[PDB]
């Protein structure tokens, strides 16, 4: 049975996801509890038209910029969330300053995309923590540019989803992913592969705990990074696009610091 | 089980020494340690190079050298595919799949493939071309005018970053095997069957990794992030070539890339 070794991975899984409860408000156990009918309480406002839209803010605490910002706003809140779960990774914050921060601004984005599909199914994703939710048609026929946006997000979660993922799967995934090291100018790169390599490990026990018949979950998970990747770009791409045909809307300095060179 | 495991990896691997000519036990061997490989360096090594080793299988289509090394380099990724496919029919399950996702997988993961196996060709210092003939300097290629200089060196830094896992012929077998099951390529009719052989290939390159370097932690895990860095290369890649045809300002010979 476990031994010495195996019980460290525990406890580090363990450590990993109480970490990630106490930084993440929206979790994938709430989002679907609410996405399910699991309630009666849980229930959100559906906005799929101008209509609904309009009545959105008459429900749940430019349209499509509009949205745009909103959703650009929520990213910076996440930023701020994931932040704050990266100190909690062993070994993290001992890391030269430069490298924490290079590890952030290319680590973020493809978290944000990874949880971004605990609040999604094909239909739509839930928003304003879970107390609505914006149908996946709406959001596409918003105009032009913006009307784009969200497709390849759902295009991913839909994959992703298909692996039945939990919380405490995720949080040490999103803890891989920080811990990189193929990451554009980094100081040192042993230090930071040595507890990736610790955070692979625990990965890799978890899902062998977790999902017992699930064959290879773990290289599955992994490969799911290139489609990460590529949401990023395609992201990046669009909103050069927007800076320069929406020369009267403004990018948040947080997320404008973090697209520099990505 | 595990013997099914090793049996496959084992049926892998001599399928893979015979339908690649250049192993990298064999390149790493001669970009190493007793018959010198002939140094193209510049210009006037290239020029020798030319009649000199006779890679005079490209160059034949009767100036410019970036546009004659580029179209070279074609020349050799099109013998690539041929030696991959070979490979490929011998991936227990692959012929047994609709022909059409057949041709899929083929198209999609050539690229892939071609940029693993070129790495096993390359050091941080250059490559090694026409057989291992020759060895084209990475300060040579980079020295090229206009985008031409820029499509090796992408390469090249792929190369360094996976070498350094120090795989060997029987792990990158297993490996190349399980780049062709891709069940995500576009336009797949029947992706379970080949989802099923990829976990088989999986688990395979699992137990290869675990007894073939039963020191480096995590190997597996970090092999497989490579194929990050690969699809990165190749839309990388792709992205060069449409640049290219601004280059332009035979027509069978077109057909043939
Ligand atoms: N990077 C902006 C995409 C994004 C991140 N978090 C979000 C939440 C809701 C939404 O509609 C969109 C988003
Ligand atoms: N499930 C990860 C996304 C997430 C975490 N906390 C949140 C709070 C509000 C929200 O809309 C979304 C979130
Ligand atoms: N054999 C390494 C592939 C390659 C890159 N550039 C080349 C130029 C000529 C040639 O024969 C081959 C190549």
């Amino acid at each position: 049975q476990l031994n010495p070794e195996s019980a460290d991975l525990r406890a580090l899984a363990k450590h990993l996801y109480d970490s990630y409860i106490k930084s993440f408000p929206l979790t994938k156990a709430k989002a679907r509890a609410i996405l399910t009918g699991k309630t009666t309480d849980k229930s959100p406002f559906v906005i799929y038209d101008m209509n609904s839209l309009m009545m959105g803010e008459d429900k749940i605490k430019e349209v499509a910029i509009r949205i745009f910002q909103g959703c650009q706003f929520r990213s910076v809140e996440a930023v701020q969330e994931i932040t704050e779960y990266a100190k909690s990774i062993p070994g993290f914050v001992n890391l030269d300053l430069n490298d924490q921060v290079t590890l952030l601004k290319y680590g973020v984005h493809e978290i944000i995309y990874t949880m971004l599909a605990s609040l999604m199914n094909k239909d739509g994703v839930l928003i304003s923590e879970g107390q609505g939710f914006m149908t996946r048609e709406f959001l596409k026929s918003l105009r032009k540019p913006f009307g784009d946006f969200m497709e390849p997000k759902f295009e991913f979660a839909v994959k992703f989803n298909a692996l039945e993922l939990d919380d405490s799967d995720l949080a040490i995934f999103i803890a891989v992913i920080i811990l990189s090291g193929d990451r554009p100018g980094l100081l040192n790169v042993k230090p930071i592969e040595d507890i990736q390599d610790n955070l692979l490990q625990a990965l890799e026990l978890q899902l062998k705990l977790n999902h017992p018949e699930s064959s290879q979950l773990f290289a599955k998970l992994l490969q799911k990074m290139t489609d990460l990747r590529q949401i990023v770009t395609e992201h990046v791409q669009l909103l050069q696009v927007i800076k320069k045909t929406e020369t009267d809307m403004s990018l948040h300095p947080l997320l404008q610091e973090i697209y520099k060179d990505l």
